[PDB]
């Protein structure tokens, strides 16, 4: 806990917390209410843990997909924007934070993975996954790799997994069927096999994680990596001429990255929910508030506020980003998403390392998720 009259906010490390802080200062300079910004590891896991006991931030930040389970655990306060306000933000982003019809978070920006490449190494990047092995053989013959991305977080290989068919939960009767899962279908099985084949054929290291991959690329070592706008910041700091473009197709099918929407939720244990309502609505969610943050680290192609969106809807990167988002699908926000992720994370890791075959991996995942 804390005490009404104050206000803490939590948000992930790859996000521009400093800019978020810069938004807090303006708030603390207008009403005295101090604004602290924290960013602890394994946030998606930590929040519910500490928020279970009744502790944590007044405002939590994270991709909408986790808000469903959080609201199922009575950890979130519903929010009540006026029909007019709802016009200030796109409806589909409101949908993203809508659980059981109710609204339990504020959408900020749409996120989606994109293909990022070294232009001095690839003036013309591969339009297909299938041409990466060769592409890596030419590059290897020069002490360089063709691609590297976080193989330890399922969110990153998922684009390839869904491309030819894989999916999380099927939507039906205006609702996600928690029993119909496409984690073990032909499509999913082929995407992952291509991943595992890349590794076994030594064009990728099953070991590669986030820190590792961000380095290989920023340091000119790898020709391509897969990531979201938030990562653009560090790549800007290095001397690397990069392009942000559409993900490579798999079997001619576009890659379908799972789309997220950065969201701000107000803890259920809210002694000052009304302070959060005015903060997020009249500060962070204004052209000035969003700008304050974006300059720190890119929020992504599209932001919830229509007014601010019109201003940056024209930028190769944003472009690439909004293109990968359409070829993809918005993540569900139901409680079972956590089970889904845990399962896919293990299946991918297991498959990549070889502890299980692709078939054993995905089947087991399919079993554990619908279990
Ligand atoms: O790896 C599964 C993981 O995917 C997503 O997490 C993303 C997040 O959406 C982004 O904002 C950024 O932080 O990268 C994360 C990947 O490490 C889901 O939102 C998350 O629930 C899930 O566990």
């Amino acid at each position: 806990k804390i005490e009404e009259g104050k206000l803490v906010i939590w948000i992930n490390g790859d996000k521009g917390y400093n800019g978020l802080a810069e938004v807090g200062k303006k708030f603390e300079k207008d009403t005295g209410i101090k604004v602290t910004v924290e960013h602890p590891d394994k946030l998606e896991e930590k929040f519910p843990q500490v928020a279970a006991t009744g502790d944590g931030p007044d405002i939590i930040f994270w991709a909408h997909d986790r808000f469903g389970g959080y609201a199922q655990s009575g950890l979130l306060a519903e929010i009540t924007p006026d029909k007019a306000f709802q016009d200030k933000l796109y409806p589909f982003t409101w949908d993203a934070v809508r659980y059981n019809g109710k609204l339990i978070a504020y959408p900020i920006a749409v996120e989606a993975l994109s293909l990022i490449y070294n232009k001095d190494l690839l003036p013309n990047p591969p339009k297909t996954w299938e041409e990466i092995p060769a592409l890596d053989k030419e590059l290897k013959a020069k002490g360089k790799s063709a691609l590297m991305f976080n193989l330890q977080e399922p969110y990153f290989t998922w684009p390839l997994i869904a491309a030819d068919g894989g999916y999380a939960f099927k939507y039906e009767n205006g609702k996600y069927d928690i029993k119909d899962v496409g984690v073990d279908n032909a499509g999913a099985k082929a995407g992952l096999t291509f991943l595992v084949d890349l590794i076994k054929n030594k064009h990728m290291n099953a070991c590669t994680d986030y820190s590792i991959a961000e380095a290989a690329f920023n340091k000119g070592e790898t020709a391509m990596t897969i990531n979201g706008p938030w990562a653009w910041s560090n790549i800007d700091t290095s001397k690397v001429n990069y392009g942000v473009t559409v993900l490579p197709t798999f079997k001619g099918q576009p890659s379908k990255p799972f789309v997220g929407v950065l969201s701000a939720g107000i803890n259920a244990a809210s002694p000052n929910k009304e302070l959060a309502k005015e903060f997020l609505e009249n500060y962070l969610l204004t052209d000035e508030g969003l700008e304050a943050v974006n300059k720190d680290k890119p929020l992504g192609g599209s932001v919830a506020l229509k007014s601010y969106e019109e201003e940056l809807a024209k930028d190769c990167r944003i472009a690439a980003t909004m293109e990968n988002a359409q070829k993809g699908e918005i993540m569900p926000n139901i409680p079972q998403m956590s089970a889904f992720w845990y399962a896919v994370r293990t299946a991918v890791i297991n498959a990549a390392s070889g502890r299980q075959t692709v078939d054993e991996a995905l089947k087991d995942a399919q079993t554990r998720i619908t279990k």
